[PDB]
């Protein structure tokens, strides 16, 4: 027992790497992961969450549905801060999905309490003035991200659950938007609504074959 359990503090120890660089030249800072999810689906919002873990934070197991829910609740009851950002499916058409992203991102950290001070990042720069760390599959490499990633899952998957109340034939509880032939049937039968993408294929295509 009392190696399974070294192995999970061990690995959480490593995935606190890079805060700890950064405490180390700064015991002053103030950091915070961030994570988005909904980028690929063909419908709903893409989702950022910015998370500052709490000082003595210990969220071993930082990954199925009861664990996430689990940490999920843990995180939102004893993290210093969080924040989710929204973009919506027509900003997403707007600005292109990248953008979208960068500015879900920053609406994620504008709704924090606490002002960051360092940001760490999962695959992705910020204009904005701040220093930070851009990491591939930054939800493995970094505690403060991982957190992230999980509260942003969470959040849109409730928000494409409610969706699939009030247009329950997209099967938008089951897909979360992504475009499976049940969703797609679903837009030949009574077409888009105001959370489906239209820049996304196969969307914008049947858009274009529609006008023509």
């Amino acid at each position: 027992a009392l190696e399974k359990e070294q192995a999970l503090k061990e690995k959480y120890v490593e995935m606190t790497y890079f805060e700890n660089e950064i405490l180390k030249e700064h015991p002053n800072a103030i950091i915070c992961g961030i994570d988005e999810v909904g980028r690929g689906p063909l419908a709903g919002p893409v989702v950022a969450c910015a998370t500052i873990l709490n000082s003595n934070h210990n969220y071993l197991g930082l990954v199925p549905v009861t664990k996430r829910l689990e940490l999920n609740e843990a995180l939102k009851n004893e993290v210093t801060a969080f924040a989710y950002g929204i973009a919506t499916a027509e900003e997403i058409d707007e600005f292109n999905i990248y953008k979208a992203t960068q500015i879900a991102m920053q609406r994620a950290i504008d709704g924090l309490s606490v002002q960051p001070t360092h940001l760490l990042i999962d695959a992705m720069t910020l204009d904005n003035a701040l220093p930070q760390v851009s990491l591939i599959k930054g939800d493995a490499r970094s505690v403060s991200i991982a957190a992230a990633s999980i509260m942003a899952k969470v959040f849109r998957d409730d928000y494409m659950t409610q969706l699939s109340k009030d247009y329950p034939e997209y099967g938008f509880e089951k897909n979360a938007g992504y475009g499976t032939k049940q969703h797609l049937l679903a837009i030949d039968d009574i077409g888009i609504m105001k959370e489906h993408r239209k820049s996304f294929e196969p969307i914008k295509s049947l858009l274009l074959e529609h006008h023509h």
